[PDB]
């Protein structure tokens, strides 16, 4: 069947600010405008697979409430299947502050991460792969993903080459147990943060660094905000994109989610590993010139 | 429903989502950090006074700017789950419902706020025309939007005019920001609460100063009362008697945030039971006293 793209990890009510200037601390100002969002990771690339117009569906947990209520009815507005959602009976539904700077699009978040459980190979193991071309996992639990991951491999080793579903990760926090996805998929996102965290100061450095740790076959992409991003494959060679600046910069509040589910998007498409980039570089710089998702198709 | 006849205290004013979270340290621009804790509060000092009205056994009701959406839900709900009468509430097509984001540095105490956004229309005097005033014994107001509020307060006295002394509705007034738009309301109500910001702001620093130099600008047989936290309240009548009440200090202090409120809604309360101003002024202490050692507004009871 597989004409779907699921994304795993989390999401969050984004409650939104639009300053024009970063407040300085024990300081007080007014917000231009403000707004609530479907935010989290796996969510925000969900919406923006959805808007390139690719089928998708996102799996994570939500814990019933207005809030999961406003949520969903997001998720819906956008065509997002979620079926696969993991629901809680303990905790809360996550919530976030975000400040985002109007002058430059800089944009802080103060998550309030609550007891709500992360998904497990169990409800994993409950998925009909069947469904789904490509799935995306955002680095989380990582000892708990890992499983996830094994049963997707697996599940490829009985199939037709033509057949295979493709995996991707991200690893966007520099926490250590997450080094251990490297790892698995054919396609490794690794952040500018984890890249700095961990010596390196360019993409070229990261990339010839940390390609050690992917299963062979696979491209270790790394983005690098104003300054493109790199990829990586087995053929040694490395592949760059130039961003895509908006000319006036507002509000990069998910620009990286935007960058990976575009990747996604072009690599399940078809595309060269040098046209994804280019791809993702594009969308993501598209994005940063306006308040939110709708716009950038 | 039914509301009785001249039954209800009406406070008119500002609501607003207080999003609070509580925070390690500050956050660099452009970061992302995960909060101590976090609390979804509803604020807004005609929102807060509401509460301890509930709270006191008062029926009372709120008259504001809401507009269609998840936080209004959300602070409907929050008066609801307090007693308070929403049914006033004037509904906007139009802009945001407010929602203010406050960061809490737990390492040494600092509030930063991101004050709500202007998008949403006040309650005009044309709103308040279409108010049967006949369910309220006392109106108050907080002073955002003098221009129109001054309509609003013309209409309480043209109605109070075709009454008995005995279902005349009572005004009270509250400047609580330190501008000149605002001044102008001193002339009308039988109560005016001025803040101590708004005291020092014109120059004095203390209660008394402010009192003996700004009843100039009440109308005639108004009283005007100026709460200064530690220091106490002082209240200034006709009489020229200037009156007092020491504060009454909590074991200890946990939570200021709507002491205010809580005073000013006391006061209201205490006069509308009949007291004295005296009496009044002393429970107006008590209570926002008890209210410090408290968080939020659960034990005053
Ligand atoms: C390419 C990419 C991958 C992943 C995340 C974001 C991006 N794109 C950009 N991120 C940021 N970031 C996100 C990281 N913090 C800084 C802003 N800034 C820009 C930008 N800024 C305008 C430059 C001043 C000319 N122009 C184009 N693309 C991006
Ligand atoms: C009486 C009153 C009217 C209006 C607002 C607040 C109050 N009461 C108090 N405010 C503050 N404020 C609120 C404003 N920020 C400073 C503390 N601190 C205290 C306090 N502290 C105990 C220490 C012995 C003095 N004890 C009793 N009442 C109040």
């Amino acid at each position: 069947r597989g004409s779907q793209i699921l994304c795993v990890g989390l999401v969050v009510l984004d409650v939104i600010s639009l300053v024009d200037k970063y407040p300085k601390e024990d300081s007080e100002i007014r917000c231009l405008s403000q707004r609530w969002q479907r935010g989290g990771n796996a969510s925000n690339s969900c919406t923006v697979l959805s808007l390139l117009g690719a089928p998708c569906a996102f799996m994570g947990s939500m814990a019933p409430g207005h809030v999961a209520d406003f949520l969903v009815a997001d998720f819906r507005r956008r065509g997002v299947d979620v079926s696969q959602v993991a629901w809680q009976s303990k905790g809360d539904t996550p919530s976030s502050c975000c400040i985002i700077n109007n002058s430059n699009g800089n944009r802080t978040i103060v998550l309030h991460d609550t007891s709500l459980p992360d998904v497990s190979a169990t409800d994993f193991e409950k998925v009909d792969l069947t469904q789904f071309k490509w799935i995306h996992i955002e680095g989380r639990n990582a000892s708990e993903q890992v499983k996830m991951l094994q049963r997707i491999d697996a599940h490829n080793t009985r199939q037709p080459p033509e057949q295979k579903i493709r995996v991707s990760v991200e690893v966007e926090k520099p926490r250590e147990e997450l080094f251990q996805l490297f790892g698995y998929g054919d396609v490794v996102f690794v952040s500018k943060d984890v890249a700095k965290h961990l010596g390196f100061q360019s993409a070229e450095e990261a990339l010839r660094g940390l390609y050690g740790r992917v299963r062979k076959g696979a491209v270790l992409v790394c983005a690098w905000a104003e300054e493109g991003a790199d990829a990586l494959g087995p053929d040694g060679k490395l592949l760059h994109s130039d961003a895509f600046p908006p000319p006036r910069v507002v509000d990069t509040l998910g620009a990286g989610d935007t960058f990976n589910a575009s990747v996604i998007f072009s690599l399940s498409q078809g595309r060269s590993v040098q046209e994804a980039l280019r791809f993702g570089c594009q969308v993501a710089g598209k994005k940063c010139g306006l308040q939110g998702f709708d716009g950038i198709v």
